[PDB]
């Protein structure tokens, strides 16, 4: 089979953070098949344009051949390009989903860096309060951030579950306009947050049917309000009804098909999850490696997550910390480094909120001077909930 040399992957997203992007194709020549990608929009049920042909060099398979992707000056940006190669059948192909960061780069803070994963409890605290997280050199920090969390609930009058949102959720979504997208313009990828909620649904006991119509609705989701993924927590749900179609016996090869179908639905945005419950540990569905469908995992606080698969540990958290109460330890200097060491790929914080910024900011000392020869500056400002407003702090408190 053919995919991308670099990643290892059949299906890789590419983010151009300059004019130029160089990897190889690994299998004989290789092509651009624009054909194909009208077969590969309806097998997925997308609709990504083909990249300019012209801005694609390969250096015939020496088996592997180089292949520069240029940025263009035509193209409309958040938005997916595609470049579909060709030497079973589907082994013939690889996909690159090429989208340009160049003027969405405030947080982006080079190659190879740690990265920022931040959970916000939106019953409770505005997520334009990542706007607050900045180094001295003005980068933000939060790289990703979630908007926990809409739910998972079983719609009786519908006969299905269903993505159920609360009025905080609902309202951030009715208002994304000037609540969510001021973060995506600066680079921030915001991810929808799913979490169980006390019925007989839950992200890790959908029947194989029943995670197909869920993760097509969660890609639904993340299309209509112009997001960038989600994150499933396997918390909170009740026992699974297991004469109803839509479930089945909770497990980490169901939450794994719960995986790997949203994937599928939404190939060029995010598919992560926090590791408790039965969300993670199965690392093939259908023969599909897991890199191809979790793009980052984050443990719980205290924890290191662990890459399962082909993953390494590159797409795993190194740090969780709980910023509401306390526990997870704090991205010192020495933190800092011992995750470099460790080769993981990010540090995720949960919870946030103005009121206790002394606390959290407390706790990013150091280590971003490690990270990223910059540490984590001050806070000047912050959010009131469902306010678009930027208000003084501490003063306005
Ligand atoms: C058990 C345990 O512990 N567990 C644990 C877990 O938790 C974890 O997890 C993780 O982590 C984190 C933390 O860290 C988390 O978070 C958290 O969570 C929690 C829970 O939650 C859940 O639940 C709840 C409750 O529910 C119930 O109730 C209700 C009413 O109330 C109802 O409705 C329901 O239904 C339920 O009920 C039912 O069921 C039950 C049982 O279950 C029974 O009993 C009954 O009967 C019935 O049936 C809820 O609420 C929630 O939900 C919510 O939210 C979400 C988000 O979050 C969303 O999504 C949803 O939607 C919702 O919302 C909505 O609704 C509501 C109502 O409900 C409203 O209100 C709103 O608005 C909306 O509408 C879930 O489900 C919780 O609790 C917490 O919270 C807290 O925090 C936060 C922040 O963070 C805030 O925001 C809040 O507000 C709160 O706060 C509070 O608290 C705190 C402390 O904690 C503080 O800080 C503050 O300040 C406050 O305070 C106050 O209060 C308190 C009390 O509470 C007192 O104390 C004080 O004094 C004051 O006053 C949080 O959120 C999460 O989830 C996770 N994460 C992730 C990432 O995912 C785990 C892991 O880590 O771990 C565990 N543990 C363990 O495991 C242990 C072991 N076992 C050993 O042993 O060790």
């Amino acid at each position: 089979y053919l995919r991308d040399g670099k990643s290892n992957l059949v299906s890789k997203v590419v983010e151009l953070h300059g004019e130029t992007y160089a990897t190889t194709v690994k299998m004989a020549k290789v092509k651009i098949d624009a054909a194909y990608l009208e077969t590969y929009n309806k097998a997925h049920n997308t609709d990504f344009a083909l990249y300019p042909q012209d801005l694609v060099t390969f250096a015939i398979l020496t088996a592997e051949v180089e292949m520069t992707i240029r940025a263009g000056e035509g193209l409309q940006e958040d938005k997916t390009y595609a470049i579909p190669v060709a030497i079973d059948e589907d082994a013939k192909h690889c996909i690159y989903l090429v989208k340009d960061m160049r003027n969405a780069g405030d947080a982006y803070k080079g190659e190879g860096v740690m990265q920022g994963y931040l959970f916000f409890e939106v019953n409770d605290v505005n997520p334009l309060n990542t706007l607050s997280f900045q180094l001295e050199n003005g980068k933000l920090l939060w790289d990703v951030v979630v908007l926990f969390a809409a739910n998972i609930n079983y719609d009786a009058e519908a006969g299905r579950p269903r993505v159920q949102c609360n009025p905080n959720v609902q309202y951030l979504l009715d208002n994304n306009e000037t609540l969510l997208q001021p973060l995506r313009r600066r680079g921030v990828k915001v991810l929808l947050g799913l979490l169980g909620n006390h019925d007989i649904t839950g992200l890790a006991q959908l029947s194989e049917q029943g995670a197909k119509d869920f993760a097509r609705e969660v890609a639904q989701y993340c299309k209509a309000y112009n997001l960038d993924g989600v994150n499933y927590a396997d918390l909170y749900s009740n026992s699974p009804d297991l004469s109803n179609p839509s479930l089945t016996n909770p497990s980490t090869a169901a939450a794994a098909r719960l995986c790997y179908e949203t994937k599928q639905a939404m190939p060029d945005k995010l598919v992560t999850v926090f590791d408790w419950g039965q969300m993670y540990g199965v690392a093939t569905v259908d023969g599909v490696d897991a890199k191809e469908w979790i793009d980052i995992v984050v443990a719980n606080y205290g924890s290191a997550a662990y890459p399962i698969g082909q993953m390494t540990k590159k797409q795993c958290s190194g740090i969780s910390m709980e910023f509401n109460l306390g526990g997870g330890g704090s991205l010192s200097a020495s933190k800092a480094q011992s995750m470099i060491d460790g080769g993981y790929g990010w540090f995720m914080g949960f919870a946030p909120s103005p009121a206790k910024y002394g606390s959290v900011f407390s706790r990013l000392q150091g280590g971003g001077e490690v990270l990223y020869g910059s540490n984590v500056a001050a806070p000047t400002i912050f959010y009131k909930k469902n306010d678009p407003t930027p208000y003084k702090y501490p003063d306005d408190l």
